[PDB]
């Protein structure tokens, strides 16, 4: 169902700066639109290493809203694989964005 995750989306979500976070484009570029996104949220990409990837806000709230899958990996979207921005952050021996510990 599109409108929990929607709620994750629209909470989760934060309007993107490259150079206050001092990220550069591609490591925060949302891989539907093919640039660095004006507004987006972290979905960890489980499947893959933990890895939070940068989706438009609105470009992913599009894939949700047609019912098409995640963009990457192709799992059922779900309100289980998105996060908050705050519990998703650089980590230094990942080399990348990935989850908390707690």
């Amino acid at each position: 169902s599109q409108e929990s995750i929607q709620n994750k989306i629209s909470q989760c979500k934060f309007s993107v700066c490259p150079e206050r976070l001092q990220c550069p484009l591609e490591a925060i570029q949302c891989p539907i639109t093919l640039e660095q996104p004006e507004k987006g949220i972290f979905v960890k990409n489980s499947d893959g290493s933990d890895v939070c990837t940068l989706f438009d806000a609105a470009a992913f709230s599009r894939l949700v809203g047609e019912g098409l899958p995640h963009p990457l990996t192709r799992e059922p979207i779900t309100a289980s694989i998105i996060v908050k921005h705050e519990e998703c952050i650089y980590d230094d021996t990942r080399g990348n964005f990935i989850i908390k510990g707690n």
